[PDB]
C-alpha cells in the first residue's frame, strides 16, 4: 500500500509543496546572484479543499480527548466558511452532529454548501453569542470556537510546520494570511523553534490565538492586487487559488525582491489555503478587475 | 518535494466508504462487499484528465510532434480541456480549445481562466462539427497540433502506466474495477492493467441512459463511439439515469463527506447495484470506483440543493 485509508479523515495534511519557478524573482543561481525561490503550499489537497481540516479535526480530536464530545453529541460553530465545511465532513465522519450559526443575510451559496454536507442551520440577528448560548442549554452541545481554540494553533505546530521544515529545510520565510492566526502561530512557533533565523510573514488586507512575538512582519494587501496575483498564479503556475492566497502572493513576492534587491538567497513557502472554485461566482478570475473589486 | 505542479499528479488517495459500503465488515455469516473510492480530484486541476492530458503532450513530444511554441487544438469543452490549458501552459505551448457556441459560459470561463484561447464552431453541428474544426484548423500547419483525445493511445496509456498500477498497489483484494464510460481511456487503460494482474477482475463502465446526458459520460449507442474502445475489455455496462447519478452524487457527501461531480454518482449507483448482488450472492467483494472530479463546477445546476425532479 501507499496511499490507502480506511477513512477520508487519514487523508489530511501531507500535502504538496511545489515550486513556482515561472513566478519565482529568480529560480536558479546564476551570474547575478543567489536564487529567490517561491513554494505553494497546496491546502486545497485537502479532504474539504481547504487547509481547515487540519485544525477542524484537532479541535474534534482534542475534545474528545479532553472529554468534552461523547458518542452522540452536537458541535455548535458560529461559521459560514471554510470551517463549517470542514467541520462537517470531520464532525459527521466521527459520528457527531454539526449546527452552523450564521447571520440570516449570509448568502446562500455558503448557506448551501454547508447543508449538502449535512450541516444544520441556525440563523442569527452576535452569530458567537448566540451559539454560545445554544450551546449552554445543553450539557452535549459543545462549541469548539475556531478563534480561542489551541488545538487551531496545534494543528499547525504539529502538522504543517513540521512537514515544511520536512521538505525545504532550506526555508528562509514563511507566509500566510491572517484570520484566526491559527496557521502563522501554529506553524511560526514551530519553524522559529527549528530554523536559526526563519521570517514569518503575515498577508493581510487582538485574535485570542495571537502571540505577540511570533510574527516578524506584517504585509496588508488591497483587494485589486489580490485579485490580480490570484489570476497571475493561475495563468502562469497552472495552480487556481482562493482570493486570500493572492493577498499571500503578493507578500511573499514583495519578500522576494527584497532579498533578490539584496543580494541575498531566499526560499519563502506560501500557504496556498484553498482553490479558486467557491470564489467563480464572483468577477476575481473573469473580466476587469473592478468588477472584481466590487465582488 | 515538486518542482513543477505537473510533478504533483497521480498516486491520488484509495479511501474506504465504511458507511456506504453494502458490508464493511465480514461477520460470522457472511464476507465483506467493500467500496473504495479513488479521489482522483487530488490532481492539479481538479480531475482525472491531468493524466491523459499530460501523457498525450509528452507522446506528442516523444513522436516529434510537438515543439517549444506549437499550438495544441482539442476539440473539447470540459475537463480535458481545463487539464490541457495547464498542462499545455506549463510546457511553454498554446492551447485552443474548440467547441460549439451554444457551450455554457460557466463552461468557457472555466477554460478562460487557465489560459485557453476559445474557437467556436456551428451550435447545430454540435462535437462532430467541433472536431473537423479542430483538425482543418490543425491542418494549416505543421506547428498546430491536435492530441484527439477520443482517439489517442496515450489517454489509454495513461491508466495502464498510472491509476492501474496504484490501483493494485493499494487494493491487492480487488475483485471489481468501475468507471464512468467517456473517451473510454480510463476503463480501458486500468482495464487492461487489471486484467493482465489480477485474475478473475470484473471491469465496470457506468453509462447514461439514451438520451438522459451525464455530464462528461457518453452513451456509445446514442454517441459516437471513441477509437480507443475495446469491447473486450468490459465485463459488464450499466446504464444510469440522472436522478440515480444526482442522488447517489448527494448521499456520498453526507455519508461520506466526500464532494463529488455528478460522473461520480453515476459510477457510485453502478458500484452499489455490483455490491448489492455480491452481497445476496453471498460473494466477497473489494469495489474500487472512480471519483473522476469534485462537485464544486456542478453546484451552479441545482443537483445538489432542491429536488431530484428539479435537478
Ligand atoms: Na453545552
Amino acid at each position: 500500500h501507499m496511499a490507502r485509508y480506511d477513512s477520508l479523515l487519514q487523508a489530511l495534511g501531507n500535502t504538496p509543496l511545489v515550486g513556482l519557478q515561472r513566478l519565482s524573482p529568480r529560480w536558479d543561481d546564476g551570474r547575478d546572484g543567489p536564487h529567490v525561490r517561491l513554494w505553494a503550499k497546496l491546502e486545497d489537497r485537502n479532504p474539504t479543499g481547504s487547509i481547515k481540516d487540519r485544525p477542524a479535526v484537532r479541535m474534534i480530536e482534542q475534545a474528545e480527548a479532553d472529554g468534552l464530545l461523547r458518542p452522540g453529541a452536537t458541535i455548535l460553530e458560529p461559521t459560514s466558511g471554510n470551517t463549517g465545511i470542514s467541520l462537517a465532513m470531520a464532525a459527521r465522519l466521527k459520528g457527531y452532529r454539526l449546527i452552523c450559526v450564521m447571520p440570516e443575510n449570509t448568502s446562500v451559496e455558503r448557506r448551501q454548501l454547508l447543508e449538502l454536507y449535512g450541516a444544520q442551520i441556525i440563523f442569527s440577528a452576535t452569530a458567537v453569542a448566540t451559539a454560545k448560548e445554544l450551546a449552554a442549554t445543553n450539557p452535549s452541545w459543545v462549541m469548539l470556537y475556531q478563534y480561542g481554540n489551541p488545538a487551531n494553533t496545534d494543528s499547525h505546530y504539529c502538522g504543517t510546520g513540521p512537514e515544511l521544515l520536512a521538505d525545504l529545510p532550506e526555508i528562509t520565510h514563511f507566509v500566510a494570511g491572517l484570520g484566526t492566526t491559527g496557521t502563522l502561530m501554529g506553524t511560526g512557533r514551530f519553524l522559529r523553534e527549528h530554523v536559526a533565523n526563519v521570517k514569518i510573514v503575515a498577508a493581510e488586507p487582538v485574535p485570542e490565538l495571537y502571540d505577540p512575538e511570533i510574527l516578524t512582519a506584517r504585509y496588508s494587501v488591497g483587494a485589486v492586487d489580490a485579485v490580480r496575483r490570484t489570476r497571475e498564479l493561475v495563468h502562469t503556475e497552472g495552480i487556481f487559488a482562493g482570493i486570500s492566497t493572492g493577498a499571500v502572493l503578493h507578500a511573499a513576492l514583495g519578500v522576494g525582491a527584497g532579498a533578490l534587491a539584496a543580494g541575498e538567497r531566499a526560499d519563502i513557502a506560501l500557504v496556498v489555503a484553498d482553490a479558486g472554485w467557491k470564489y467563480l461566482s464572483t468577477g476575481a478570475y473573469a473580466g476587469s478587475l473592478d468588477d472584481a473589486e466590487t465582488a
